[PDB]
């Protein structure tokens, strides 16, 4: 679509000659961005993204107990998911009353789903997370893109060999002990509405396949996850920066930043 001009903009020269990052891979093989802390001006993204007037809806799951996560996760996602920018909070849950109202920003809307078209029509990119987790540094449009997928913190350093992917040639999700790129979390993933749906299409309709054979795969939807993401290239791939456990991994030098975190 038609993009008009960036406007006069002050900022370091990129240097050729200088590399990003040492310590990390921040491109894969298929041309697509690695985002860590370093690579982007955000002051430049944000310029891009919102000239467009983009809208991101986040969608979270909240069932029973879950429900109880809510509050921090609002609270934080307020203070640092895609700020400045319009943002759809869509929170699928079993219980509708016990959803806390969370003081909003402006341009910023939540609506409560009781447990689709909806979503090409109200907002450009979807996210979709965990419940119990917490912001504690930004996450913004440096994100957004047709595909994504979210380096798991607990394999992002291992073999593919490794990787818990499904093993079993019985499952619709099976990737064999030669393939795969990385290893994705289930936990955060997104892009464009239409890449969004096709995914979660796919990965229902082989989901069903294997419930009909008699079969789970060993990580369930996130099985079924990184079999979609292995065929079909994410336009970008998140840092662990973008989904972290402290209590369990620590704080390595090679993250700079610890941006959304699980909840103990
Ligand atoms: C080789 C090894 O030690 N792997 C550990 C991982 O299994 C742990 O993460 C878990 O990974 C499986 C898939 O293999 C699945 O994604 C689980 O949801 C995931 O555990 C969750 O996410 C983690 C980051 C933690 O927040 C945990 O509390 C969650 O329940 C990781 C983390 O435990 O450690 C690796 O050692
Ligand atoms: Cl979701
Ligand atoms: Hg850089
Ligand atoms: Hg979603
Ligand atoms: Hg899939
Ligand atoms: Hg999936």
């Amino acid at each position: 679509e038609f993009m008009v001009s960036l406007p006069r903009m002050v900022y370091p020269q990129p240097k050729v000659l200088t590399p990003c990052r040492k310590d990390v891979l921040v491109v894969t093989p298929w041309l697509a961005p690695i985002v860590w802390e370093g690579t982007f001006n955000i002051d430049i993204l944000n310029e891009q993204f919102r000239l467009q007037n983009t809208t991101i809806g986040l969608t979270v799951f909240a069932i029973k107990k879950y429900v109880a996560f809510l509050k921090l996760f609002l609270e934080t996602a307020e203070k640092h998911f895609m700020v400045g920018h319009r943002v759809h909070y869509y929170v699928f849950t079993d219980q509708p009353a016990a959803v806390p109202r969370v003081t909003l920003g402006t341009g910023r809307q939540l609506s409560v789903l009781e447990v689709e078209r909806r979503f090409l029509s109200e907002v450009d990119y979807l996210v979709c997370v965990d419940v119990d987790m917490e912001f504690r540094d930004h996450v913004g449009v440096e994100i957004l893109t047709p595909l994504f997928g979210t380096l798991h913190p607990g394999f992002y350093g291992s073999s593919r060999e490794a990787f818990t992917y499904e093993r079993r040639p019985q499952s619709q999700a099976y990737i064999p002990k030669d393939e795969g790129d990385f290893y994705y979390l289930g936990g955060f993933f997104g892009g464009s509405v239409q890449e969004v749906q096709r995914l979660t299409r796919a990965c229902h309709q082989a989901m069903m396949v294997d419930q009909a054979n008699g079969i789970e795969a060993v990580w369930h939807d996130e099985s079924h996850l990184n079999k979609y993401l292995l065929r079909h290239k994410p336009t970008k791939v998140l840092s662990p920066e973008y989904l972290w456990d402290q209590q369990l991994l620590g704080w390595p030098a090679v993250l700079r930043k610890l941006r959304f975190t699980a909840v103990p």
